[PDB]
């Protein structure tokens, strides 16, 4: 699964509830990911898609761990007042204090880029970082309207072929990369739920 024995994502997801879920819940899963051998990638192969900046994904790779470096094929559920939500859940053995960097690249060119701390909780045993219900971008949820309007499934797929997420969280005291995920983008079915592939990025 997706994590270094450092930092494992334990879950992640995007969402929306409908205003009606005051009264009776219920929640749309854009994209999810719950863990609560895997195949590779050669990282070459998606050097396009992202920067051949300071932070793309050349340099931190060759900075490594080779081992903390993945990629997450997503396929979006976009069958579906509200509230837009993100929220991510990893769990660790030590006690440090995270800094999770989100780089959205659109042509390669990086567009927008959220850096956020999250210091460590104690549960059972274990450290979990929470990162729980935070409201949407306005940029995604205006793109996912957008999207959603669409009229052909390929049309959504082709314009989601250009954007892609670099996800980096390293130790804030030591500054040490811990894991750097790369997302990629397609859409599901309608009938089909969201869905994710996880690769290990490698050369
Ligand atoms: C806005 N609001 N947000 C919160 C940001 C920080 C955390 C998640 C990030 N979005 C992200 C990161 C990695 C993979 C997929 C996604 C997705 F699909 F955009 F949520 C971002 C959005």
């Amino acid at each position: 699964g997706l994590g270094t024995a450092r930092l494992q994502l334990v879950e992640f997801s995007a969402f929306v509830e409908p205003p009606d879920a005051v009264d009776s819940y219920q929640r749309h899963l854009f994209v999810h990911i719950s863990q609560h051998p895997l195949e590779s990638v050669d990282v070459r192969q998606i050097y396009d898609k992202f920067p051949e900046k300071k932070g793309g994904l050349r340099e931190l790779y060759d900075r490594g761990p080779p081992h903390a470096f993945f990629l997450v094929k997503f396929w979006a559920d976009l069958n579906w007042g509200g509230f837009y939500g993100v929220s991510s859940q990893y769990e660790s053995l030590e006690h440090m204090t995270l800094t999770c960097s989100s780089k959205v690249c659109s042509f390669g060119k990086q567009v927008v880029e959220k850096v956020e701390t999250e210091r460590a909780q104690l549960e059972d045993g274990r450290f979990v970082y929470r990162l729980l219900r935070s409201p949407m971008c306005e940029y995604l949820v205006n793109f996912l309207h957008k999207l959603r309007q669409l009229p052909e499934r390929y049309m959504m797929n082709s314009v989601l072929e250009n954007f892609t997420i670099l996800q980096v969280v390293t130790n804030r005291d030591t500054q040490e990369l811990l894991l750097c995920t790369a997302y990629v983008f397609e859409v599901s079915t309608s009938e089909r739920g969201a869905q994710h592939h996880i690769y290990r990025l490698v050369r």
